[PDB]
């Protein structure tokens, strides 16, 4: 389907690693870009899926996962998962903190944030996933938060205050993820 941005199909980039997962056991990290597995090239998530299935069918028990971390290539040894039993690697796709839309009136519509902005840092701690953004907006507990952002080629800074909600008293700021 076309209802997701291209980067969520290719290349394959880990956003989260699950506890007790195969991926966790072997030290895969958010940021890693899976490029090959065994002798199958992994350009897209379907490539990864197919690769894992094929190996699992051939009854192959272990193989080499190739990934790129910090522009350099690591080789890792993996247990081929039980595909038919729905056993997975344990990786979720990365959704970057590029802003897709802003809600009229929100602490982020106020403080100037625009669609297309990329959020590289909040309170001097670097981030690379959307859930890390939200994760900090939540834990913020009222006390406003600094965002280091990349707009149109330049860094900028915005400092905004999380609005507590008449829902569950949870702090939001009013940014939608980019689905375009």
């Amino acid at each position: 389907g076309s209802e997701v941005p291209k980067y969520l199909k290719e290349p394959v980039v880990v956003g989260y690693v699950q506890r007790d997962s195969i991926a966790q056991k072997i030290g895969i990290k958010p940021g890693d870009k899976i490029i090959k597995i065994n002798g199958y090239e992994v350009r897209t998530w379907e490539d990864l899926r197919d690769a894992l299935i094929r190996l699992s069918l051939d009854g192959v028990k272990e193989t080499t996962l190739f990934l790129e971390r910090n522009g350099e290539v690591l080789h890792l040894t993996i247990k081929v998962p039980n595909v038919q039993k729905g056993e997975e690697l344990g990786i979720a796709p990365l959704v970057k903190p590029v802003v897709g839309g802003v809600k009229k009136g929100s602490p982020a519509d106020q403080v100037g944030i625009k669609p297309g902005d990329l959020i590289l840092e909040v309170n001097g701690k670097k981030i690379n996933t959307w859930y890390e953004l939200v994760e900090e907006v939540r834990k913020s507990q009222g006390k406003a938060i600094k965002l280091k952002i990349l707009r149109n080629g330049k860094m900028i800074e915005k400092e905004l205050i999380p609005a507590k909600d008449p829902k569950t008293g949870t702090y939001f700021i009013g940014l939608f993820p980019k689905t375009e």
